[PDB]
């Protein structure tokens, strides 16, 4: 594709959400920088409205998927940097196992050199002494498989995964993914065999920071052919 060749080196991010959370409104800005070659994204989210409403684990998900590394031989699958620079619209539902769930929809583009996340999320039946709107979550690590199919009918991709979100003192909050992908433009996108995309997420706290904040170092990688 045109796509791949915006990806051969270090490629500046920029993420933009707004979330409404059972009533509680908030925003996100986070930058970074992504480098395909390695499946390695770096990025620094900041709450700018404040205090986060929700747990920073819940939006890891939420908050650039063409920055997996595909294998050469798997080149072909790449659904999300065929897509560029015009860009896909990602669409998910996250269902939270005996809580509420997180609507969301963005849109992935390039805007200059620069490679963007614009993100609306809303969640609802949330309960406000559960494991999200209780901060009960632990702050660390995760890691899964996002298993992508095609979907030919909207020239784009379905996937689904499960993410195991640990509970301080405890066991395992579940966060079921469903996402869609559709392409922005009217350009011809590569449809993908059956694959998925290892990924583990490290998150950290930047010492001097005040605000209330996420550090993520993330590795994305295609295999499963
Ligand atoms: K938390």
């Amino acid at each position: 594709s045109k796509g791949e060749e915006l990806f051969t080196g270090v490629v500046p991010i920029l993420v933009e959400l707004d979330g409404d959370v059972n009533g509680h409104k908030f925003s996100v800005s986070g930058e970074g920088e992504g480098d395909a070659t390695y499946g390695k994204l770096t990025l620094k989210f900041i709450c700018t409205t404040g205090k986060l409403p929700v747990p920073w684990p819940t939006l890891v998900t939420t908050l650039v998927q063409c920055f997996a590394r595909y294998p050469d031989h798997m080149k072909q699958h790449d659904f999300f940097k065929s897509a560029m620079p015009e860009g896909y619209v990602q669409e998910r539902t996250i269902f939270f196992k005996d809580d509420g769930n997180y609507k969301t929809r963005a849109e992935v583009k390039f805007e200059g050199d620069t490679l963007v996340n614009r993100i609306e999320l809303k969640g609802i039946d949330f309960k406000e002494d559960g494991n999200i709107l209780g901060h009960k979550l632990e702050y660390n690590y995760f890691s899964d498989n996002v298993y992508i199919t095609a979907d030919k009918q909207k020239n784009g991709i379905k996937a689904n995964f499960k993410i195991r979100h640990n509970i301080e003192d405890g066991g395992v909050q579940l966060a079921d993914h469903y996402q869609q992908n559709t392409p922005i433009g009217d350009g011809p996108v590569l449809l993908p065999d059956n694959h998925y995309l290892s990924t583990q997420s490290a998150l950290s706290k930047d010492p001097n920071e005040k605000r209330d904040h996420m550090v993520l170092l993330e590795f994305v990688t295609a295999a499963g052919i």
